[PDB]
């Protein structure tokens, strides 16, 4: 995250980082999301790698004891049917992780809540970016969990040619496009929540930057739209 704050190590207890085995250590590669004690929503493109992977529950600081970690390893992966990792324009950027095992829910490990299905953002609704990812355009990691404010940019917008033209579909979500915030590489997965009726949802899984660099102005972050993909979420959980 470019232009973040510090979150509260209590405010998103549903974030995960999703860490693949690099030689006798782990190393953080992407965000998700803890949908069920046993289920994580992430991005597609970050498990297109052959590696091991784990999740991290209750993570703040990549880098020390925060007392409150659970780590565990992913057992399947279910990436979108349609998903073509040299075509990240055309969506699907969207997979479901089971896990090895259940975690335990406290006030750093819950559940997101998702939207339901078709639901769609007015333009310049609230919402905050959170990750680990690049604190700058080629950058590297932030050590504590960061959030940025991030108001929505609706498809008409987003679509429109000094935007992202073509490359926005109606099942993404754009946010941000000030040049100051962003998303970044390493917060592919994670969640963008935004505050609906008085409470936070899990709107967009971050999907792609410019290839310009992150905080790039009129080019905001894209993330998966959750409330497209309610059904599939739904059967791959009820079939697995
Ligand atoms: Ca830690």
């Amino acid at each position: 995250v470019v232009g973040g704050t510090e979150a509260q190590r209590n405010s998103w207890p549903s974030q995960i980082s999703l860490q693949y085995r690099s030689g006798s250590s782990w190393a953080h590669t992407c965000g998700g999301t803890l949908i069920r004690q046993n289920w994580v929503m992430t991005a597609a493109h970050c498990v297109d790698r052959e590696l091991t992977f784990r999740v991290v529950v209750g993570e703040h600081n990549l880098n020390q004891n925060d007392g409150t970690e659970q780590y565990v390893g992913v057992q399947k992966i279910v990436v979108h049917p349609y998903w073509n990792t040299d075509d990240v324009a055309a969506g699907y950027d969207i997979a479901l992780l089971r896990l090895a095992q259940s975690v335990t829910l406290n006030s750093y490990v819950q559940l997101g809540v998702l939207p339901r299905a078709g639901t769609i953002l007015a333009n310049n609704s609230p919402c905050y970016i959170t990750g680990w990812g690049l604190t700058r355009t080629n950058g590297q990691l932030a050590q504590t969990l960061q959030q940025a404010y991030l108001p929505t940019v609706d498809y008409a917008i987003c679509s429109s040619s000094s935007y992202w033209g073509s490359t926005v579909k109606n099942s993404m979500v754009c946010a941000g496009g000030d040049g100051v915030r962003s998303g970044c590489q390493g917060d592919s997965g994670g969640p963008l929540h935004c505050l609906v009726n008085g409470q936070y949802a899990v709107h967009g899984v971050t999907s792609f930057v410019s290839r310009l660099g992150c905080n790039v102005t009129r080019k905001p972050t894209v993330f998966t739209r959750v409330s497209a993909y309610i059904s599939w979420i739904n059967n791959v959980i009820a079939s697995n």
